[PDB]
C-alpha cells in the first residue's frame, strides 16, 4: 500500500460512496434528526431546531440534487455518527452545527476535506470528553482546523470547533 493507505487505513472503507437518491438522502436525514432529539431529551441535552438538522436544514424540505445525493450521504453519515458520540459526552447543549456546502451540491487529489463548524456547551469535564471523542473517531477522520474554548464565567464552557471531514477519494488496495 501507499504511505497515505498505511497511516490512515481505518478510515478508507468508510469513503466508498455508494448510490443514493435524493429521498433516500432526505428520509435518513429525518430519521437521524428524530433519533438524536429523542436521545437529547433522555439524556437532558438541549439542542436548537439548527443543530438538530445536523447542518443539512438546506434539505429538510428540497431533497438535493441526484449528482449530490451520495457525497451528502457519507458526510451525513459522519457528521451523524460525531454528534451522537459527543452526546455522551454529558454535555448542557448543542448550539451549532454549521455545514457549508460543497462544491458538487451546486475530486482529483487523494482526499477531500468537508468543512464543518460545531458549537456546544457544558462543564469543563464533558468539554474535555467531547474533545476526545471527535479525534478518536474509528471510522471516520475528522481533522481540527481551529477552535475557541471560552469560560462563561454553573461553570460552563463553550466550544466551537471547525473541522475538516476527510475524504478519501481513491486509496490502492
Amino acid at each position: 500500500v501507499g504511505s497515505l493507505e498505511t497511516a490512515y487505513k481505518p478510515f478508507l472503507a468508510s469513503s466508498a460512496l455508494v448510490p443514493t437518491t435524493p429521498t433516500a438522502f432526505q428520509n435518513e436525514l429525518k430519521t437521524f434528526r428524530d433519533s438524536l432529539i429523542s436521545s437529547c431529551k433522555k439524556k437532558n441535552i438541549l439542542i436548537t431546531d439548527t443543530s438538530s438538522w445536523l447542518g443539512f436544514q438546506v434539505y429538510s424540505t428540497q431533497a438535493p440534487s441526484v449528482q449530490a445525493a451520495s457525497t451528502l450521504g457519507f458526510e451525513l453519515k459522519a457528521i451523524n455518527s460525531l454528534v451522537n458520540k459527543l452526546a455522551e459526552c454529558g454535555l448542557s447543549k448543542f448550539i451549532k452545527v454549521y455545514r457549508p456546502q460543497l462544491p458538487i451540491e451546486t475530486d482529483q487529489a487523494p482526499w477531500t476535506p468537508m468543512p464543518l463548524e460545531i458549537a456546544f456547551q457544558g462543564d469543563r469535564e464533558s468539554v474535555l470528553k467531547a474533545m476526545n471523542a471527535i479525534t478518536g473517531m474509528q471510522d471516520y477522520l475528522f481533522t481540527v482546523n481551529s477552535i475557541r474554548i471560552r469560560n462563561e464565567r454553573k461553570e460552563q464552557v463553550f466550544v466551537q470547533v471547525s473541522l475538516n471531514l476527510v475524504h478519501f477519494n481513491q486509496p490502492k488496495a
